[PDB]
């Protein structure tokens, strides 16, 4: 049963927020975790985990454990895998056709059977109570109908499970808001964050989709891709908008956003 | 140019010899490092990092950290990959119909662009000079036609490459050699070990196919699917073998070869 999904961005300002929108973000990301605080697992999709160029990854290493914050920002910590979810998962995209890989690591069991987490993932989990997770990883060369396809199939598989399940989507938007940001200044950056923004608040993500390549190539996002999967999840699970924020505190957008079953 | 082969072992003695056997087989594995000590990069094979089922890995991140060694023993340090010859070795698999993925991790490049490396990279690296790498994994679940074929394909890159390439696989034999170890006591994993050490020693690997699975799964080897993408190389250029030894100290067997061009 996939009761809600989260939003939720993985810049290292929604930990220690400086303004007001920013705090604003940060509330609306515990607002999350209370909400799925009686979850039984949590999906997570992340684009700072493994990234291949045309296959979805299922993480099915048993042990999730913090190796990779971002500019020195260490949020340790360990999670553990939901292997009968992930299982259904990959088994679930490969029936669908949809490319897929079941990533292990080292050992098929035991405390070697592990795998590295990144601040894409860690920034995500600091706002949630600890349940067992299942990571999957979006792919950038895959077209739009793929992606939502795969999430279609993922919310039908969530959906189905007799388990209480969280859908976590870990997304940042445009990176080049500042000039003197590490990609510099681009305007295409706020346009896509805004025409995000307003798809979201008035629920209209069925138009994710019609965004052009032209825009995401120059805004520079990291969100897209996985926020097509997160559309494909909410064609299988009517689901209403709760609460959402949106913060630019440096160089990069950042949004929060809560949808829970109608 | 494919300018040799070296099959080594990832078992923690091998570091550390007790006895006459397992000297004579760190003999050999600083032979390896010294016949390779000219080469431009090595590309290296190994059991123990990500497995997928039915897809050879090509590590595309740019910088390969140590993160887990075996039972304590730790190995730190850092290791560049080959970022060109990776994506040759890539293309030509895609090309050839061979099931790969190009595994990114984090960022596509920079400070981010990491990659963990465990015991089964580790210990081989221990005896190698520091060199670009190409981090590659077998898949355990593809055919044993298909797991050649990669090989012979890895080969023509390998050789067709500007760059003095060695081959590193990393492999260690059957497990059960010992009741008190993880495996306990089986027959055969000593059959096993004889029959690789006979095929290695009287150059007749071609024969590695033909072993059936039942004495794989009972021998518990983690070194059969690489070994045969070790001979689709093989196939494509012709080696002789320099020397080879084997040693057993514990539950496992560990060999070291060396195959220099013919
Ligand atoms: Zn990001
Ligand atoms: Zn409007
Ligand atoms: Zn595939
Ligand atoms: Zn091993
Ligand atoms: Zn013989």
């Amino acid at each position: 049963m996939l009761f809600g999904i989260g939003l939720m961005p993985h810049g290292n300002p929604a930990l220690s927020p400086e303004d007001k929108e920013t705090e604003k973000l940060a509330g609306v990301l515990k607002d999350i975790g209370k909400a799925f605080s009686d979850a039984d697992s949590y999906v997570l999709i992340s684009p700072h985990n493994v990234r291949i160029s045309d296959h979805l990854g299922v993480i099915m290493a048993q042990h999730l454990i913090s190796w990779l914050g971002f500019e020195g920002v260490e949020l340790p910590g360990e999670w553990e895998t939901d292997r009968g979810l992930a299982e259904e998962v990959y088994n679930a995209w490969k029936g669908a056709e949809i490319p897929t890989v079941d990533l292990h690591f080292a050992s098929r069991s035991g405390r070697y059977s592990r795998w590295p987490l990144t601040w894409g993932e860690l920034i995500p989990l600091q706002f949630l109570e600890k349940k067992p997770l299942v990571l999957l990883t979006p792919a950038r060369r895959l077209s739009r109908e793929t992606l939502i396809k795969a999430g279609e199939v993922l919310g039908e598989v969530l959906e189905g499970s007799e388990k209480k399940i969280a859908l976590i989507v870990s997304a940042d938007h445009g990176h080049a808001h500042d000039e003197n940001g590490p990609y510099g200044y681009r305007k295409e950056s706020e346009e896509y964050d805004r025409l995000i923004m307003e798809l979201i608040n008035e629920s209209r993500l069925e138009e994710l989709p019609e965004i052009p390549d032209e825009l995401i190539e120059k805004a520079l996002p990291d969100s897209y891709w996985q926020m097509l999967i997160m559309l494909g999840a909410m064609h299988r699970v009517p689901v209403k908008l709760v609460e959402s924020a949106y913060a630019c505190p440096t160089y990069f957008g950042m949004a929060g956003a809560l949808w829970v079953r109608e």
